[PDB]
């Protein structure tokens, strides 16, 4: 499957792609404001997300930090991101279907629209001003809007047993982005697309 990535933010980020325990093509490249990055995913590809990085710094090696969403200081991927972080979050092929969403579950740094290339779905986005808007306890000094597990870790943010509910921390993502999941047991904004699609992940898709 190929996702064409695309920076349509006024700032440089850094794009990363992976499914936790490997990267997803080169796993991450530098976009220029205006770039464009086309990846190819595997078929059958269970839990990959894409996100942006901001405030990157890397060395000749590939080595160094990014502000959020830093995968263990590497340019190119091969682990999830450190957040605050917005996800594009997917699974192909999965008994004939694709299952693509956006999560503010690791929290928010850059506005995002997620969309199929390819007929038989919609698209799904979360592009307001969240950071601008971020509850004070939550805002990330280096940059961000981090959810309330990563801030305060507690059962009830985290839904460690499986049993939790919204709080005032998920209702502000979800009245921001009611288009995007804001805490483990949301209901679900997941789309169905037919299996082997093809998408376009947009940063700052209205800025």
């Amino acid at each position: 499957a190929t996702f064409e990535i695309v920076n349509r933010c006024s700032y440089t980020v850094w794009a990363a792609a992976s499914k936790g325990d490997a990267a997803l093509d080169a796993g991450g490249r530098q976009l220029n404001s205006g770039e464009s990055w086309t990846i190819n995913v595997e078929p059958g590809t269970k839990g990959g997300k894409i996100w942006a990085r901001t405030d990157c710094y890397f060395d000749d090696s590939g080595s160094g930090i990014c502000k959020t969403g830093d995968c263990g200081g590497l340019l190119r991927c091969k682990r999830f991101g450190r957040p605050p972080t917005t996800l594009a979050e997917f699974s192909l092929n999965q008994y004939g279907k694709d299952y693509i969403d956006i999560s503010n579950i690791k929290g928010f740094n850059v506005p995002m629209d997620f969309s199929p290339t390819t007929r038989g779905c919609r698209g799904v986005r979360c592009a307001a001003d969240i950071v601008g808007q971020c509850p004070a306890k939550l805002k990330a000094p280096g940059g961000g809007c981090n959810d309330a597990c990563t801030v305060f870790q507690t059962s009830e943010y985290c839904c460690t047993t499986g049993k939790c509910g919204p709080t005032e921390y998920s209702r502000f993502f979800k009245r921001l982005c009611p288009d995007a999941f804001s805490y483990v047991l949301d209901k679900p904004t997941t789309v169905t697309c037919p299996g082997s699609s093809n998408y376009r992940v947009t940063f700052c898709p209205t800025a």
